[PDB]
């Protein structure tokens, strides 16, 4: 089933998403070969989450379905700005699939936030094609592993880079590297889950130490561009340099990729199988960084709210698991509750009900529910993930990793 | 005046050029600030040639064109190749403005061979923006004049880039760059016009030496990622790299590039006010960096010709200035022929007229004419540009530095 189609490499596609909040375009930027293939071998026509947008991997010959995998971006995110109804943008995006032996035909699908298709794009890969990038055989970046577990094909790799680190601050991101190891597997269901990961922190050098900060007029010359003042939101740190940030991956295994940037200032960013972003030496650091992680591994959404008054329609079951607007509840956490449990869960009965159907959610105070009062995914202070958003990491671990 | 609307400061902006042979977009990728403006105080809202693509700001206040250029590009080379009838690709471009004090609207058009608009993008740039990426102001790439006549404000600056060089591979960088310069200046109009240039020869490092060769398989890390069987033709060398090309200028003032690559192999190409990439080490190095120049600089067509068989319609009159369709003869060098010059001028009279209405130019045997029976612009060989070849190169220079 996995060596019937593929190779143990790696087809990674680099694309170009563009558009505006009235129309939206994919187009394929290059074709890259990495030397091995350290995604899932089971489960290749299923999806775990359906994301913002999937992927499907179709064998040219028989038309079946060989691979496929689903993500969010940075771009679904900002046709959701102001900016977006005065300017066309273009953004990088990066995907990594099995290599095929035969020629196959990828299709890539974009989707709004009434799930319904809002960019398509299909095209063949012909193995053999000399403008197939060949990467990831020399001048690979200097790195080490924190944790091995087991081969890139039994365990989930997850990497770790440096943004804002200059070559001899790289034993403090090593150290940072650890800190962030040490979050993330102090909470469940990581913790149990511990031996099905692989860490490895990667050294990804910069030419400057620390991060652009826009709003200060502070530009600085890093490794992957990455700057506060997203969409010109203060604290949302990002990179759109997506090419970059998997160039200096080329060459190591990895499936997961987790960005520690060398600043005090308090910022970070988390997109679903794209990354994760964070300050590595603001306080806030360790609850930061496994909230983000719970975004782009976990597919997680933000469980917190606003006063103030779109990214969810109360119309729509949101596809996220642990946020609810009660069209299809029962496809999410109702199975967990008690026979007794008030739907909605009053503010008043918070301690009678750990697990229930909490208003307040995806930003918005109203018709958007989470399932506790409390959470990772709502704040920094609270210990652990919900029961519902432990359960969510457990099926995506399981799904790449087995029962 | 130039005061009136602009600092002494660059805006650089990134564009990426999208679509297939069917449709083509514009979109923005980023604005960047550079610390000095290189280009042109005069002659702001004309343009010295049509170019394949034109730029056009305009001050949001009073709806006023403060500033105009025009170009041509990569992608609308490969609208004509096979691939773009089957996939959706994107290129990235980089264009220099003056800094406006005001906000201005940029409207940035591509033409196609019919010379009617096939992509436009118009949009608003808010001098103060946070988002506009401060550049050039440390790490500059390290640098050497090779020829200094004046300040960026009188004198066209010329940089020189190193491909595919490493860090103890730049004293034949520089050798290759003076040798550039020396073949450059031995030409008429530039031998006379010489005090009207500057010439940076900019060592931007590679870790490996020499460039891509993707039909062997023989990917290096280059610099801008040079590479053979560009459009699946087997010696044809580009880069793709433009905002990798103007980041290692960041800091250095600049108007046109020059790209020298380290290999022996025949190769590269000059694109209108994009740049020229050829190699330093093939033994038509010389006239080879000069007709390419003559593209990138001059706006020059080419001049030579094949006997077998849509880039220049016959019925209209190209907007390079030395091939002629006889649409509009008389803005061409009409004026620069004697009253008894045959119209076409036959081969075996070659000698008799220097200067005539020569069948064959831009590709074609038939139906375009070119200023002299050979040219820099037609052939290695030929020791100097035609006459008119260097009245359209004087008007460039004369445009830009005055009379
Ligand atoms: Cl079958
Ligand atoms: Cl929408
Ligand atoms: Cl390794
Ligand atoms: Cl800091
Ligand atoms: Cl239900
Ligand atoms: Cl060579
Ligand atoms: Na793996
Ligand atoms: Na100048
Ligand atoms: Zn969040
Ligand atoms: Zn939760
Ligand atoms: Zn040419
Ligand atoms: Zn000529």
């Amino acid at each position: 089933n996995f060596s019937d189609y593929f190779t143990n490499k790696t087809l990674r596609i680099d694309y170009l998403f563009t558009g505006n909040a009235d129309k939206q375009s994919i187009c394929l930027d290059e074709l890259s070969e990495l030397p091995v293939w350290a995604g899932r071998r089971h489960h290749l026509s299923e999806l775990p989450l359906e994301g913002n947008g999937q992927i499907v991997m179709r064998d040219v010959a028989s038309g079946k379905v060989i691979y496929t995998t689903s993500f969010s971006s940075l771009f679904q995110e900002w046709l959701e700005t102001d900016e977006a109804k005065e300017v066309t943008k273009g953004f990088e995006n990066t995907y990594l699939l099995p290599y095929p032996i035969k020629p196959a035909e990828v299709e890539i699908t974009l989707r709004n936030n009434k799930r319904e298709v809002s960019a398509n794009l299909k095209h063949v890969v012909k193995p053999d094609d000399i403008l197939i990038h060949k990467k990831g055989l020399t001048h690979i970046t200097p790195h080490k592993y924190l944790l091995k577990s087991g081969n890139e094909e039994q365990c989930i790799d997850v990497a770790i880079l440096a943004e804002g680190y200059t070559t001899s601050e790289m034993e403090t991101f090593y150290k940072d590297a650890a800190i962030a190891c040490e979050a993330l597997f102090s909470h469940e269901p990581f913790q149990s889950m511990k031996n099905r990961f692989n860490i490895v922190a990667v050294a990804s050098p910069s030419a400057d130490s620390g991060v652009s900060a826009p709003k200060q007029g502070a530009w600085k010359h890093t490794a992957f561009g990455s700057h506060f003042d997203t969409f010109y939101s203060d604290r949302y740190l990002t990179t759109s340099r997506v090419k970059a940030i998997n160039d200096a991956l080329a060459g190591i295994p990895y499936e997961h990729i987790i960005i520690l940037a060398n600043t005090e200032q308090y910022g970070g960013g988390g997109i679903y199988n794209a990354f994760t972003l964070t300050t590595a030496h603001h306080p806030n650091f360790r609850p930061v960084v496994v909230h983000e992680f719970g975004h782009s591994f976990g597919g997680l959404a933000d469980e917190y709210f606003y006063d103030e008054d779109g990214l969810y329609p109360l119309n729509i079951e949101p596809w996220e698991q642990n946020i609810t607007t009660r069209i299809n509840f029962a496809s999410k956490w109702e199975d967990m509750l008690t026979k007794t449990t008030p739907v909605p869960t009053p503010v008043a009965d918070k301690a009678k009900y750990p697990i229930g159907v909490y208003e307040g959610g995806g930003y918005s105070a109203k018709g958007i529910y989470r399932p506790a009062f409390d959470c990772r995914m709502r704040t920094n202070e609270y210990p652990t993930f919900c029961p519902v958003c432990q359960r969510a990491i457990q099926r995506i671990i399981e799904f790449y990793t087995g029962k």
